[PDB]
């Protein structure tokens, strides 16, 4: 029942500061431009202890399946190979990605009828808001 309120089909409706976040992560110019245009659909589902997050866009399709607290390998939309751990902190999904000595955190929370995503790289944050599709 853990993540029930996250389950569903979500579509991006707003983004703020995403180019600067991507720059801070180390994403190159061309990928930033094309990734920044995308309006992804994110499909979140749960089956037993396994959570699946799929993202579909004109840029890239991604899929991760995981168990809370259990590290896994992830290939990100910008083709980083990272080690990821996702936990729940007070109702917020907290997703840490580690690679090349670096780390970034993606937080996902329900707020009103939205799914709010905050991407943090050091001092740089981006907020991405999704609504039900
Ligand atoms: O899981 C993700 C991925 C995240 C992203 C996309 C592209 C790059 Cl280059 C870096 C990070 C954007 C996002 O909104 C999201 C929502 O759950």
């Amino acid at each position: 029942h853990m993540c029930d309120a996250f389950v569903g089909t979500w579509k991006l409706v707003s983004s703020e500061n995403f180019d600067d976040y991507m720059k801070e992560v180390g994403v190159g110019f061309a990928t930033r431009k094309v990734a920044g245009m995308a309006k992804p659909n994110m499909i979140i589902s749960v089956n037993g202890d396994v959570i699946t997050i799929k993202s579909e866009s004109t840029f890239k399709n991604t899929e991760i399946s995981f168990i809370l607290g259990q590290e896994f390998d992830e290939v990100t939309a910008d083709d980083r190979k990272v080690k990821s751990t996702i936990t729940l902190d007070g109702g917020v999904l907290v997703h840490v990605q580690k690679w090349d000595g670096k780390s970034t955190t993606i937080k996902r929370k329900r707020e009103d009828d939205k799914l709010v995503v905050e991407c943090v790289m050091k001092g740089v944050t981006s907020t991405r808001v999704y609504e039900r599709a």
